[PDB]
C-alpha cells in the first residue's frame, strides 16, 4: 500500500474565485482488505475529520482509494501543514504523509521581457522570451497573451534554483516572425503569492 | 537491494578529453549480506570482468556497492546497450538495468545570446542570456567565458522538451552591471553531439 500526497495547483491558491485542494492517493490496497481510513491534520489538528471526501476504485489487481481536502488560499499562503494518515487492516502500522508550501519567507519576482536575437529573425518563427527571477517559493505560474486570447505556442521551463536561493526560470513563446514584424505585442502574466494582487504583467513589441 | 543505472555526464562523451563512465548505484545492501557482485555486458558481450571498479559504502544504517565502467566516447554515442547485472545473497534474484543513449537522428542546436532587459538596467547585476533549441537528443553541456576566463555566477535550466520533438534550454549569466557598462564580451560556450566539432560558442556585448 503506498500513499501520494499532492498540493493544489500553484493558480488555486492565488486565486479566491479558484479551488485549492490536498488530494491524498493511496495505491496498491489489495483486494482482500478495500478498507481504507482517511484521517485528515491542519497543523496537528482534525483527528476528527473536516471538509473530506473518499470514493474507491479497482485496477490492476489492487484497490485506488482517493481522498481530497479543500483548502483555504490564506491557510496553505500561511504555511499550514496537513496530514493525510491512511490506516489499512493490511499494514503493520498506518502511514502518514504531509504537504505544505516550501518554508521560507516570499520574494518578489522580477519579470522582464526579452525580444529575439537578431540572427534568429532570419528563421520562419523567432522566440520571445519572458525571464522571472528571484521568486520564492517556487510555485509560481506563466502565460502568454496577444491580443484578448492565449498564445498556445510556448513552453515554461522548471524553477531553477539560484545562487540567491530564489528561484528563476524562462518561458519561451515561438511566434510566426511574420507577426512578430507586423508589430503585434505580446505579454507574460506570471502569478506568485509576492506579486501584488498575485499578479503582474509585462509587454513586449517590435518598435 | 535497489539498483539504479546512470548515464555518462553529456560532457565527457563530447570531449576525448575526458572519460566517460556508465555508473551502476545499488542502495540498502544489508550488513548481515554484503558481498555484492557486479557484470558489465555492452551489445551482449562481455560476462567476464571488463574494465570496471567498483568500491565504497557506509550509509543510514545500508550499503550501497556503486561500481563505474569506462566507456568509449564512440561507443556510446553510436548508441551501445550498456548492462548492469547485480547479484546478491538477500536479493531474490539477479537484478538487472541496462541504458543507451536516447535514440533518433541527432539535430544540431542553435545558440542566440540575449542582452539584459532595459527594465533590469537598473539593479546592480544583470542578466546575460543564452538561448539553446533545436537540439536532440538532450544532453548538452553549456558554459560562459570572459576574454580567456571562465564565469562562475551563471545557471542553467534543464532540458525541455519543445513542441517539435527537439529540447531547448537557456543559460543564465549573472554580472555586474558595470562590467556590462565597461563593454566586456561574454561567450555562451555549447557543447553537443551534432554540433560540428562538438562545439559551438557565440557572443554578447554592449
Ligand atoms: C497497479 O495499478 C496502479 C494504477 O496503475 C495505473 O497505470 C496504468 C498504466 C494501468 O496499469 C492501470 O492499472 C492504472 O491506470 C499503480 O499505481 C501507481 O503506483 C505508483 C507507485 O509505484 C505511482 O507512482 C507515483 O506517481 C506519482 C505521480 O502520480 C501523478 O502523476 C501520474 C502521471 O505521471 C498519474 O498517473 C497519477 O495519478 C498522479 O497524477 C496526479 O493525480 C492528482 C490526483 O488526481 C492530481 O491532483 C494531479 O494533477 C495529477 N498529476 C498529473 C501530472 O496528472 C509520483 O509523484 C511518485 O514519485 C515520487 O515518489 C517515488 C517513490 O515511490 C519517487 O521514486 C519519486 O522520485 C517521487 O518522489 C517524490 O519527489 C517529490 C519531489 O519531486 C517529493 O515531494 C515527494 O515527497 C517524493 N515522494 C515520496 C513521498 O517518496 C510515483 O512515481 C503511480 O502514480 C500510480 N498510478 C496511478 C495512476 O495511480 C500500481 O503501481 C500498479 N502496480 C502495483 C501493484 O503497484
Ligand atoms: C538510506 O539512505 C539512502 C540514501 O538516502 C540519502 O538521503 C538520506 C536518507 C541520508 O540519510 C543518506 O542516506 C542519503 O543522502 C536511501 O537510498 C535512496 O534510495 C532512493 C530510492 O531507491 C534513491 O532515489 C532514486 O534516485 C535516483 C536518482 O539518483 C541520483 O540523483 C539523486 C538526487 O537527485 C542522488 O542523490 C543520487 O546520488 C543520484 O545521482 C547520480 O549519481 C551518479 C553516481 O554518483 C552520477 O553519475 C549522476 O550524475 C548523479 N545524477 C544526479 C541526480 O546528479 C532516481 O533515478 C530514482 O527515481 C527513479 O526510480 C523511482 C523508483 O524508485 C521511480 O519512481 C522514478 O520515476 C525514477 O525512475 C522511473 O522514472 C524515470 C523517469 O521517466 C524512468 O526513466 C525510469 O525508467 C523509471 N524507472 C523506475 C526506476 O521507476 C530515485 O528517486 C536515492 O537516490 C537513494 N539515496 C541516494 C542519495 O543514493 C535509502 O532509501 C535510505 N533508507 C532506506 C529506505 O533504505
Amino acid at each position: 500500500p503506498s500513499v501520494f500526497l499532492f498540493p493544489p495547483k500553484p493558480k488555486d491558491t492565488l486565486m479566491i474565485s479558484r479551488t485549492p485542494e490536498v488530494t491524498c492517493v493511496v495505491v496498491d490496497v489489495s483486494h482482500e482488505d478495500p478498507q481504507v481510513k482517511f484521517n485528515w491534520y491542519v497543523d496537528g489538528v482534525q483527528v476528527h475529520n473536516a471538509k473530506t471526501k473518499p470514493r474507491e476504485q479497482q485496477y490492476n489487481s489492487t484497490y485506488r482509494v482517493v481522498s481530497v481536502l479543500t483548502v483555504l488560499h490564506q491557510n496553505w499562503l500561511d504555511g499550514k501543514e496537513y496530514k493525510c494518515k491512511v490506516s489499512n487492516k493490511a499494514l503493520p502500522a498506518p502511514i502518514e504523509k504531509t504537504i505544505s508550501k516550501a518554508k521560507g519567507q516570499p520574494r518578489e519576482p522580477q519579470v522582464y521581457t526579452l525580444p529575439p536575437s537578431r540572427e534568429e529573425m532570419t528563421k520562419n518563427q523567432v522566440s520571445l522570451t519572458c525571464l522571472v527571477k528571484g521568486f520564492y517559493p517556487s510555485d509560481i505560474a506563466v502565460e502568454w497573451e496577444s491580443n484578448g486570447q492565449p498564445e498556445n505556442n510556448y513552453k515554461t521551463t522548471p524553477p531553477v534554483l539560484d545562487s540567491d536561493g530564489s528561484f528563476f526560470l524562462y518561458s519561451k513563446l515561438t511566434v510566426d516572425k511574420s507577426r512578430w514584424q507586423q508589430g503585434n505585442v505580446f505579454s507574460c502574466s506570471v502569478m506568485h503569492e509576492a506579486l501584488h494582487n498575485h499578479y503582474t504583467q509585462k509587454s513586449l513589441s517590435l518598435s
